[PDB]
C-alpha cells in the first residue's frame, strides 16, 4: 500500500507515505490544510484535503475549477500544484481529492497585523497587481480577493490562493464579505478593476489595522462605505438599478472624509523625509482605488506604474505571456455531480 491514514486537524487524511509529520495549519469551508514534509523532494508542502466536493453542484464546480485554473496557471504570485491524487482506486470509488502545494508561512490577514513598513507594503502589492494581473489576461476576474485567500512566505514573497468565480457575480457562499466592490454588492455588473477596489480594501486596513468597510451585512457596509467616501455621484446613480437606486439615494448624504482624514499621518512612519515622501504616495495610490465608481476607479496596469508601486516593476515578473486555458465552456457550462465527479476524477489521474 502506498497509503496511511493519520487524523489531524479533526478529520481523517489518507495520504502517499512520502508525505509525513502532517501538522493542521488551515481550515475552512473549501477544506482543511496541513503543513507535511515531503520525502521524495526533501522539502515542506502543504496538504488540501477538500471538503465534500461532491456535497453539491456548486462545490463541484469549484474544485473543478480550482485543479484545472492551478495547473495550468504558473505564475510566481499565484499558488502552484506540486501534486494531486486520491487514495480510491475507481471512479465508483472516488471521494477524496488532496492538492499539493508549496508550503507558505503565513496569510496576508496575519501579516496585515504587523506594523506597516513602506517596502514591505509596496513590495505585497505589487505582487498582488503582478498575480491579478496575470489572472486577468487569462479572463480570470477574481470579484473575491481578501486577506485570507492570500499566503505570504516570511521572505515577503506573496502567492494568491484561488480564483474566486474564475471566467464566470453572485456569490453562494452558505463568509467574509468587506472586500467586495460595490458594483458587486449592488449587482451593476463588473470590469476588470472590480478588483482593485479589493486590493485598496486590503492596502487600507495595512494602514489602519481595522477593517475598512466592516459590518454585519451589506446595508451596513453600505452606510461604512458612504460615510467614509461620500454618496457617490448622480452619474453612478443612473447606472444604478432603478429599484435599488431608492434606497442608496434615499440614505442620508454625506460628503466623505477627505483621504487626510481617512487615512492621517498618525498612521504612518514619521520623521524622515522618506517616510513622509511614502506616506503622500501611499495616500494617493489609495485615493485612486477605493473610488465608488469603477469608472473612476484606477485600473491594475496603472497602478503597476504609480510611483509606489513602479519601484518593484520587472518586466518579467509583470509582462509574463497569458495562460491559454484550451478548456473553454469552464465556469458556464453546467454538469450533474456525477458528471462533475468523472472531470475532476480524469484531471486527478492526469
Ligand atoms: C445595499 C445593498 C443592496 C443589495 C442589492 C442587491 C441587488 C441585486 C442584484 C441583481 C442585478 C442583476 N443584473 C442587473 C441583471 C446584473 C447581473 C450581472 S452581475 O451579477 O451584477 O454581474
Ligand atoms: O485556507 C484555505 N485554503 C488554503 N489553501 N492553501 C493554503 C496554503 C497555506 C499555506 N501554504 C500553502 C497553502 S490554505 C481554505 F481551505 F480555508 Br479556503
Amino acid at each position: 500500500n502506498q497509503f496511511y491514514s493519520v487524523e489531524v486537524g479533526d478529520s481523517t487524511f489518507t495520504v502517499l507515505k512520502r508525505y509525513q509529520n502532517l501538522k493542521p495549519i488551515g481550515s475552512g469551508a473549501q477544506g482543511i490544510v496541513c503543513a507535511a514534509y515531503d520525502a521524495v523532494l526533501d522539502r515542506n508542502v502543504a496538504i488540501k484535503k477538500l471538503s465534500r466536493p461532491f456535497q453539491n453542484q456548486t462545490h463541484a464546480k469549484r474544485a473543478y475549477r480550482e485543479l484545472v485554473l492551478m495547473k495550468c496557471v504558473n505564475h510566481k504570485n499565484i499558488i502552484s500544484l506540486l501534486n494531486v491524487f486520491t487514495p480510491q482506486k475507481t471512479l465508483e470509488e472516488f471521494q477524496d481529492v488532496y492538492l499539493v502545494m508549496e508550503l507558505m508561512d503565513a496569510n496576508l490577514c496575519q501579516v496585515i497585523q504587523m506594523e506597516l513598513d513602506h517596502e514591505r507594503m509596496s513590495y505585497l502589492l505589487y505582487q498582488m497587481l503582478c498575480g491579478i494581473k496575470h489572472l486577468h489576461s487569462a479572463g480570470i476576474i477574481h470579484r473575491d480577493l481578501k486577506p485570507s485567500n492570500i499566503v505570504v512566505k516570511s521572505d515577503c514573497t506573496l502567492k494568491i490562493l484561488d480564483f474566486g468565480l474564475a471566467r464566470t457575480s453572485f456569490m453562494m457562499t452558505p463568509v467574509t464579505r468587506y472586500y467586495r466592490a460595490p458594483e458587486v454588492i449592488l449587482g451593476m455588473g463588473y470590469k476588470e478593476n472590480v478588483d482593485i477596489w479589493s486590493v485598496g480594501c486590503i492596502m487600507g486596513e495595512m494602514v489602519r489595522h481595522k477593517i475598512l468597510f466592516p459590518g454585519r451585512d451589506y446595508i451596513d457596509q453600505w452606510n461604512k462605505v458612504i460615510e467614509q467616501l461620500g454618496t457617490p455621484c448622480p452619474e453612478f446613480m443612473k447606472k444604478l438599478q432603478p429599484t435599488v437606486r431608492n434606497y442608496v439615494e434615499n440614505r442620508p448624504k454625506y460628503a466623505g472624509l477627505t483621504f487626510p482624514k481617512l487615512f492621517p499621518d498618525s498612521l504612518f512612519p514619521a520623521d524622515s523625509e522618506h517616510n513622509k515622501l511614502k506616506a503622500s504616495q501611499a495616500r494617493d495610490l489609495l485615493s485612486k482605488m477605493l473610488v465608488i465608481d469603477p469608472a473612476k476607479r484606477i485600473s491594475v496596469d496603472d497602478a503597476l506604474q504609480h510611483p509606489y508601486i513602479n519601484v518593484w516593476y520587472d518586466p518579467a515578473e509583470v509582462e509574463a505571456p497569458p495562460p491559454q486555458i484550451y478548456d473553454k465552456q469552464l465556469d458556464e457550462r453546467e454538469h450533474t455531480i456525477e458528471e462533475w465527479k468523472e472531470l475532476i476524477y480524469k484531471e486527478v489521474m492526469n
